RNA sequence: UGUAAAAUC
């Protein structure tokens, strides 16, 4: 801090002074000027505040990457916005030049992405699709997507910009091996998860002109393609099953529900059920499933594999006392008891599939009875026993 | 008996 500034300080005295700077980068000096920026403002205060925070490249990116300086920066960038005189123009202008000039850099600055996420809700919205096309096109892209700061710019993207203006980023994404590299990320997961979400037709899209959906469609069958085309690989990571589960659990997005159910989960439910990421997704689609796909899924696990040639063990067998499978047959219990006891809807495709269900539990029932000693050793042994008995009543 | 995210004074 300079020499000669103690509190009952004017804003007018900092601005004149030419040490703005130095009180942007400093915790109190900094602490100072939030406040005063508050305020009301004159023209000339605004005018110098708009030409020393945001008027200069080098000061203005100095101060964005600045723990300190890129709230100021925020808050300049506000009143800026607020104020329609004749310079508003020149300074927006300005803004998007400085900004699109060193996108990829503040991006990935942990201080600076957020002085980019403010100004792409804040500034009007042709200035900020600008800013949208500054994203990088590259193996840059993808270092966005899985910083744990700079993903957040993609998600205030796809949040703020209609999608006509981010559609480069849904098919750089879709791209196989992007796609391989960001979904086997902690945070790459969560750009594509939030995607996902804004291209799905809900209730959240209605908004939306015809042609705009029109152009939502495309981009979700692009990107569905490429999900559903790795399923296996993304079913079973640690971080990308999420998705799959999201997928499977929503139902706008069902026909991509049954795709996935079809074409990744269809005949590998014994070993899928035995991982310890894709046993979620499995519940899920027990969960989900419609009912003829569900009666498929029902009936691999009670007659779609050959048993033991030695022990006589079936999938069954294996899957209630497997460390995870053992939560897939509760899952399969629980369906078959909230189904008989009408806390689940039964009727589907103009038929009461009742039917099925009292079969799937009989069995389940008949196993549990003759295996109730081994089962009653575990807790989830004893969790499906209490299930069936507080069925009873 | 079994997993992620929710990121600045």
């Amino acid at each position: 801090l300079p020499t000669w500034s103690r509190s009952r300080l004017s804003l007018s005295e900092v601005l004149d002074s030419g040490d703005l700077m130095k009180f942007a980068v400093d915790k109190t000096g900094c602490q100072f000027l939030e406040k005063a920026v508050k305020g009301s403002l004159t023209s000339y205060q605004k005018f110098q505040l708009f030409e020393q925070v945001i008027g200069r490249k080098d000061d203005f990116l100095k101060l964005s990457t600045n723990i300190f300086g890129n709230y100021l920066v925020q808050s300049v960038i506000g009143i800026s916005l607020a104020t329609n005189d004749d310079g508003y123009t020149k300074r927006q202008e300005k803004l998007k030049n400085f900004i699109s000039s060193q996108m990829t850099d503040m991006c990935l600055d942990k201080f600076a992405c957020r002085v980019i996420q403010s100004s792409l809700q804040n500034m009007d919205l042709s200035l900020a699709c600008k800013l949208v096309q500054a994203l990088p096109r590259d193996a840059r892209l993808i270092a966005i997507c899985v910083d744990q700061n700079a993903n957040h710019v993609i998600q205030k993207v796809v949040a703020v910009i209609p999608l006509k203006n981010w559609e480069f980023i849904v098919d750089f994404v879709a791209t196989p091996e992007h796609l391989r590299q960001i979904c086997s990320d902690k945070y790459g997961c969560r750009v594509v998860q939030t995607i996902i979400e804004k291209l799905t037709a809900d209730s959240m899209n209605v908004d939306l002109t015809s042609a705009a959906q029109n152009l939502r469609e495309r981009a979700l069958q692009r990107l569905m393609t490429s999900v559903t085309n790795r399923c296996q690989e993304l079913a079973t990571n640690e971080y990308a099953n999420y998705i799959i589960q999201h997928i499977v659990s929503n139902d706008d997005l069902a026909v991509y529900r049954e795709c996935i159910i079809e074409k990744c989960l269809m005949r590998n439910l014994l070993s899928l059920s035995q991982e310890k990421f894709a046993s979620h997704v499995v519940e899920k689609a027990f969960l989900h499933a419609p009912l003829e796909l569900l009666a498929e899924m029902m009936d691999e696990i009670f007659d779609g594999y050959i048993p033991h040639p030695d022990t006589g063990k079936d999938a069954l067998d294996i899957m209630m006392f497997h460390q995870f499978g053992n939560y897939v047959v509760q899952c399969m219990l629980t369906i078959c008891c909230d189904a008989v006891s009408g806390r689940r809807q039964t009727k589907e495709g103009g038929y009461d599939h009742a039917i099925s269900f009292q079969d799937w539990l009989k069995k389940l029932h008949s196993r549990v009875t003759k295996e109730r000693h081994r089962l009653s050793r575990f807790s989830s042994g004893k969790k499906m026993i209490e299930t069936l008995a507080n069925l009873r009543s």
